[PDB]
C-alpha cells in the first residue's frame, strides 16, 4: 500500500507560468508512475495562506491516476486565494489529517512538497513531520520503519531558499530528497528511489528510460539474428517471453540448421542457442508464382524458441503481444476489455503512429513511421505493383494481403524506410508509456539503403493470433 500527496505552492512568489510546470512535473509522476502498474492512493494540496484539498487519499478515486490527473489539470493558479500568505506549516497539516485515524503499518507515505521555500506564516513546517513521524510510528525502536515516509522536496523558481528546503526534506543515505524543478537528472534521479523496479520485471512493454541508460535498455525487448551459411543473413526479433523471439519467416529456409542460427540480446558479449524454429504454418514464399508471385510474404512470421530460459532485467524484456491480458493492463483497462477492444485502440482506422528499431552503426535508433490504416491505406498498399518481381503480378491485393500493415511515404510525414537487417524486427505501437509490437517487419517496396512510394509492408499480428496464441499457450501471456 502506498500514498503519494502532492502539494503545491500556489502563493505570490511562485507566478502563473513556474506554477502551471509545477502541476507539468507532477502530470508525469503520476504518468510515469502508472505506466509500472503501480496505483497509489493520491493526496492533492494547493497552498497559500491556507490549503486547498483537491484530492484525499480516503477516496476511491483517490486511486484512478486518470481521475486525479483531470483533477489536477482543471486547477488553476487563480483558483487558490489569498497568495500574500505562505504556510506551509498549514500545507503539511492537512496531510497530517490524511493520515489521521479517527492495516496503517503496512503502508507507504511519500510526501512530494513544491515551494520555493519562504514561508511567511505560520511556525516552523518541521514540526508536522515531526508529528507525522510520530503517527506513522517511526524511529521508535531501533524498528524503525524509515521505509514507510518520504519527503521529497522540489525547489520552484530562480529564488528559492535551499536552506528552508533542505531542512524538511528526508535524510537517507545514499539518496537525494532534494531537487530544484529545473534540474531532470534530480527529478529522474527520485522517480527511480520511489519505485521498486523489481516489481515491475515481469511487465510487457517496459523501458529503462534513466538518462544512463544503453540502446540494450532502451529496446530491451531487441533481439538480433545470425545465420551463418553462401551469404550470412542477418535479422531482428523480439522477445515475447522467457523462451520465443518472434521474427520473420524469411530470414530462415529449411536448409539452415539449428546451429549454424545465433541469437544475441540485452547486450551480451556471447551468443545464444536455440531449440528450434517454428514457421507459421501458411508461410510458402513459393505458393504464388502462378499467380504472378515470385517471393510470397503472406504470414512471414517465426517463433525461435531458445535452448534456455531467458531472465528478465533491465536490459532483457518481453514486449507486449496483441490481445493478451498484459495488453490490457498496459493500456490500463479494465478486466473485462476484448481483443476487438484492444484492436480498436492500437489499430484505429486511420494513419497510426508506430515505430521500428533498426541498427545504425553499432547503435540501436527508433524509426518513427505511420501506418495506413485509413483511409489512406488501400493507397499505400497500391504502391507494393512498383516492386521488384511484382510488375506482372495479376491482383495486387493477391501479394498485400489481409495480413499486412502499411507504412512509409510522404503522408502525413515523410516516414523513414526500413533496411535489410530490420526484417523481422517489431513494429510497434507505444501507448500509456508502454510498448505494444502490432507487426513484424516483413518487406519493402523500394531499397532505400526516396520515391513518394518507397512502401514497407508488416505482418499485422492481429491477423495471425489463432496461431501466437497455439504456439505461446504456455509461456504464460494470458491470451485472450
Ligand atoms: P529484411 O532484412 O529487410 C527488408 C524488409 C527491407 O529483408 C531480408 C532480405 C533480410
Ligand atoms: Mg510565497
Ligand atoms: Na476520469
Ligand atoms: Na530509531
Ligand atoms: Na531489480
Ligand atoms: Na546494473
Ligand atoms: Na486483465
Ligand atoms: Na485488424
Amino acid at each position: 500500500s502506498m500514498n503519494i500527496y502532492l502539494v503545491l505552492d500556489g502563493s505570490d512568489s511562485i507566478g502563473a507560468s513556474n506554477f502551471t510546470g509545477a502541476k507539468k512535473v507532477l502530470v508525469n509522476l503520476i504518468e510515469k508512475v502508472a505506466s509500472y502498474g503501480v496505483k497509489p492512493r493520491y493526496g492533492l494540496v494547493t497552498y497559500a495562506t491556507y490549503p486547498k484539498i483537491w484530492v484525499k487519499v480516503s477516496e476511491a478515486d483517490s486511486s484512478n491516476a486518470d481521475w486525479v490527473t483531470k483533477q489536477l489539470n482543471e486547477i488553476n493558479y487563480e483558483d487558490h486565494k489569498l497568495k500574500s500568505g505562505t504556510n506551509t506549516k498549514k500545507a503539511l497539516q492537512a496531510v497530517y489529517s490524511m493520515m489521521s485515524w479517527p492495516g496503517w503499518n503496512r503502508t507507504r507515505h511519500v510526501i512530494i512538497l513544491m515551494t520555493d521555500g519562504l514561508h511567511n506564516m505560520g511556525g516552523d513546517p518541521i514540526t508536522v513531520i515531526d508529528e507525522i513521524r510520530d503517527l506513522l510510528y517511526i524511529g521508535k525502536d531501533r524498528n524503525p520503519r524509515e521505509d514507510y515516509l518520504d519527503v521529497y522536496v522540489f525547489g520552484v523558481g530562480p529564488l528559492v531558499n535551499q536552506v528552508n528546503i533542505n531542512a524538511l526534506a528526508s535524510k537517507k543515505d545514499n539518496e537525494q530528497h532534494v531537487c530544484k524543478v529545473k534540474d531532470m537528472e534530480c527529478l529522474e534521479d527520485v522517480f527511480y528511489q520511489m519505485i521498486d523496479e523489481s516489481q515491475s520485471l515481469s511487465l510487457c512493454g517496459m523501458v529503462w528510460e534513466h538518462r544512463k541508460g544503453t540502446d540494450y535498455h532502451k529496446q530491451p525487448w531487441q533481439a538480433k539474428i545470425s545465420v551463418i551459411r553462401k551469404g550470412h543473413e542477418s535479422c531482428m526479433g523480439a522477445v515475447v517471453s522467457e523462451y520465443f523471439v518472434l521474427t520473420a519467416a524469411h530470414c530462415f529456409t529449411v536448409d539452415d540448421k539449428e546451429h549454424s542460427i545465433k541469437v544475441s540480446v540485452g547486450g551480451e558479449k556471447r551468443d545464444l542457442e536455440i531449440e528450434v524454429v517454428l514457421f507459421h504454418p501458411n508461410y510458402n514464399i513459393n505458393g504464388k508464382k502462378e499467380a504472378g508471385i515470385p517471393e510470397f510474404y503472406d504470414y512471414d512470421v517465426a517463433l525461435i524458441k531458445l535452448k534456455n530460459k531467458l531472465k528478465y532485467g533491465q536490459t532483457i524484456r518481453p514486449i507486449c503481444l496483441p490481445c493478451t491480458e498484459g495488453t490490457t493492463r498496459a493500456l490500463r483497462l479494465p478486466p473485462t476489455t476484448t481483443c476487438q477492444q484492444q484492436k480498436e485502440e492500437l489499430l484505429p482506422a486511420q494513419d497510426i503512429k508506430a515505430l521500428f528499431v533498426s541498427e545504425e552503426e553499432k547503435k540501436l535508433t527508433r524509426k518513427e513511421v505511420y501506418i495506413k490504416n485509413g483511409d489512406k491505406k488501400g493507397s499505400c498498399e497500391r504502391d507494393a505493383q512498383y516492386a521488384p518481381g511484382y510488375d506482372k503480378v495479376k491482383d495486387i491485393s493477391e501479394v498485400v494481403t489481409p495480413r499486412f500493415l502499411c507504412t512509409g511515404g510522404v503522408s502525413p510525414y515523410a516516414d523513414p524506410n526500413t533496411c535489410r537487417g530490420d526484417s523481422g524486427g517489431p513494429l510497434i505501437v507505444h501507448k500509456r508509456s508502454r510498448f505494444i509490437q502490432v507487426g513484424v517487419i516483413s518487406w519493402g517496396v523500394v531499397d532505400v539503403c526516396v520515391p513518394a512510394h518507397a512502401r514497407d509492408f508488416h505482418i499485422n499480428l492481429f491477423q495471425v493470433l489463432p496461431w501466437l496464441k497455439e504456439k505461446l499457450q504456455d509461456e504464460d501471456l494470458g491470451f485472450l
